[PDB]
C-alpha cells in the first residue's frame, strides 16, 4: 500500500498561494487548490511534468460566507489532468478529492494545509463598515481557524484509520501572515487588513504549543509586501515541512 | 456654557474597565459604564465623593450579538445618582446618556473611549466550534472596532456642532489588550483569545497613523495577567489621556 500526502493550499490560484502551490507540486505532492469562486478555480506543461500518481484538483468556497460554508452539502471543484481537458464536478468535502483519488492500493491523505487566502481592505477604518469588516475578518482570520481545526480533525482521524503513516514528514499547518501584521509598517486603509494578520499570526503561535505534544507542526511566516517573493516564501514553506 | 468631558468605558463592571472606571471618576469625568446585560450592570461612597455636575450611568450590550446591536432600537441601563436610588432607564444610542445629562448651560460630551471588554476562550483550538470562536472574536475584537469608529464619527460630530471643543484634551481611544497578544507566553486553551487581543492592539497601532493628522489619539496598552494590578493600568490610561 501506497501513501500519497496532499497538501490543501487556500487562496491558490494567485500570488504567494499559487507560488507555493507549484513549489509543492514540483516536490511531488499532490494539491487541493482553494480559490473564492467557481469562475476564479476555473482561471498544461505543469502537469505534464508531474508524475504519474500525482493528482491536482480546485475547490471554490467563498470564505466570506464563514461559518455558513462549513455547512454546505457539496462544493464546486475542477480536476486537472496530464492529457486530457479539465473536469468540473461536486465534492461532498475538502477532503473528498482523497477519496475520490484513493483505490484499494492508493491512499491519498492530506499532511500539510496552507493557509493563505487574504481580502484586502482598501478603506479607512471610519468609512469601514460592518459588512467589510466580518468580509476582512472572515476570509483572513476566521476561516483559516476553521480550515486549520478541521485539517487538525483529519490528521488525527487519518493516523488512525491507516497505522503505517506512523511512519512518514508530520502532519503540518503553515499559516501565511503579512509583514502589515506588526511593526513599523503602518499604512492608512489597512487596519482591519493589518490586525486580522496579527491574529492568523498570533493564533498559530498558540495552536503550536498545544500541538506539540501531539506531534503536529504549527508555523507561521510573515512575508513583505520590506518586500518578500513568491518563490522565497514557497521555498521557506517547503524547506519547513521537509526539515 | 460649560463643556463636560464623558468616558464610555465597555467591560467595566469588573476587572480592570472597573479600575479604569474608579480612576477617571476620581479625576472628574462623567462615566458610560458597559457590561453584557440587564442583571450585569445591576451589579454609594463613590458618588457622594464625586462633583455636583458628575454624572454616571450604565448599559447593556451584549458584545457577543454583533454587529445586531448596532441596530437596537434602544439599550437597557441605569443611571446612578448621589443622594437617590439607581434609575433604570432606556437609552436609544451610546451618546444618548450625554443628551440626557446635557441642557442650556451644560454640554456633556464623550472625550474618551476605553474599550475594555473581553471573553476568555478556556477550550482548546480544535474544540472550540464555530460559534464559540465568533463570541470570542464579536467580544473582543469586532464589537470594539465598531465601538472606535463610532465614537470617533461621533468625536467629529461633537467638534463640528460645539467650535468651542477645540480649546479643550485631545478626543482619544484606548484599547486594552494583553500579554497573551504576543511573546513567550502562550498558554493552552487561548489560541482565539490571544488572537483576538493581538488583532485588537494591531488595529489600533494602524487606526492611530491613520487618526494622526484628525488631531486623534488612538492608544493601546498590554496588561499582565508577567502580571498587572488594575489601579497601576488605569493610572497608565489617565497618564496618557491627560499628558
Ligand atoms: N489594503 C490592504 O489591505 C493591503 C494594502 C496594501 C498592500 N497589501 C499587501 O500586499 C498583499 C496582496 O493581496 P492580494 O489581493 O494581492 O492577495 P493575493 O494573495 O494575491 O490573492 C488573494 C487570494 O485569496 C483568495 N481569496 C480572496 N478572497 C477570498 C474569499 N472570499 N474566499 C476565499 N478565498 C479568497 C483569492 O482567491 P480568488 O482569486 O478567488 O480571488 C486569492 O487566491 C496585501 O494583501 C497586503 O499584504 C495589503
Ligand atoms: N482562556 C483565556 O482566554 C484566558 C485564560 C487565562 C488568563 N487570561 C488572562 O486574564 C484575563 C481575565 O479575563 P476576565 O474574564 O477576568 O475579564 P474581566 O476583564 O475581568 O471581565 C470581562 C469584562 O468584559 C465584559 N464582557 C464579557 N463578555 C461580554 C459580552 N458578551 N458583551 C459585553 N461585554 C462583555 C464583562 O462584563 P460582564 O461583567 O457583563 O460579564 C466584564 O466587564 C484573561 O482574559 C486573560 O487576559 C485569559
Amino acid at each position: 500500500m501506497h501513501y500519497l500526502p496532499v497538501a490543501i493550499v487556500t487562496g491558490a490560484t494567485r500570488g504567494i498561494g499559487k507560488a507555493i502551490c507549484q513549489k509543492l507540486f514540483q516536490k511531488g505532492l499532490s494539491c487541493i487548490i482553494l480559490g473564492s469562486t467557481k469562475e476564479s478555480i476555473e482561471r498544461r506543461g505543469q502537469l505534464q511534468s508531474g508524475l504519474s500518481y500525482q493528482r491536482q484538483c480546485a475547490i471554490a468556497i467563498d470564505f466570506k460566507k464563514w461559518p455558513h460554508w462549513l455547512d454546505y452539502e457539496s462544493y464546486d471543484g475542477i480536476e486537472y489532468f496530464k492529457d486530457r481537458p479539465p473536469l468540473k464536478q461536486k465534492y461532498s468535502t475538502l477532503f473528498d478529492p482523497c477519496n475520490k483519488w484513493s483505490n484499494n492500493e492508493r491512499r491519498y491523505y492530506v499532511n500539510l494545509l496552507i493557509n493563505c487566502a487574504g481580502l484586502t481592505q482598501e478603506s479607512l477604518s471610519v468609512r469601514t463598515t460592518a459588512s467589510q469588516i466580518q468580509d476582512i475578518m472572515n476570509v483572513n482570520f476566521m476561516s483559516p481557524v476553521t480550515m486549520t481545526n478541521i485539517c487538525i480533525k483529519y490528521m488525527m482521524k487519518s493516523q488512525r484509520r491507516w497505522p503505517e503513516l506512523s511512519g512518514q514528514a508530520r502532519p503540518t499547518i503553515v499559516n501565511i501572515s503579512s509583514i502589515l501584521h506588526s511593526g513599523k509598517m503602518k499604512v492608512p486603509g489597512t487596519s482591519v487588513y493589518s490586525a486580522s494578520k496579527a491574529a492568523l499570526s498570533r493564533f498559530t503561535e498558540v495552536l503550536a504549543a498545544e500541538m506539540e505534544p501531539r506531534n503536529i507542526r504549527c508555523f507561521t511566516i510573515s512575508p513583505g509586501l520590506g518586500t518578500s517573493a513568491p518563490a522565497e516564501i514557497a521555498e521557506e514553506v517547503w524547506s519547513l515541512y521537509s526539515r
